[PDB]
Parts: structure tokens; sequence; C-alpha cells
């Protein structure tokens, strides 16, 4: 198999890119107190 | 084609979390002063 990596692969980069979109929501209120 | 399209995908991705890191470093400024 290959393509199967690939879409397992995409929706890992798309969890980081969550997760990681989840922390500059967390600084926000780190800004703002 | 369509791995081809993956390979776009996965990269697009790659620099959306990388820039979307970027920007979590951006905020640490404006929690640090």
């Amino acid at each position: 198999g290959s393509m199967k990596q690939l879409e397992d692969k995409v929706e890992e980069l798309l969890s980081k890119n969550y997760h990681l979109e989840n922390e500059v929501a967390r600084l926000k209120k780190l800004v703002g107190e």
C-alpha cells in the first residue's frame, strides 16, 4: 500500500495544525488576561 | 492523477502548521514583552 499512508499522513498534519491552532488560542488569554 | 494531489496536499498542511507555529511564536512576545 501507499495511498493509505498519505491518507493517514494528511490526517496527522490536519491534527497537527488543529491542535497547534488551539495553542495560539491559549496564548490569546495569556495576552488578554 | 491522484497521488500527486496528496503530495501537494500534505505539503500544503505542512505549510499551514509551519506558518501557524510561527504565529504561536509571535504571541510569545506579546506575552513576554
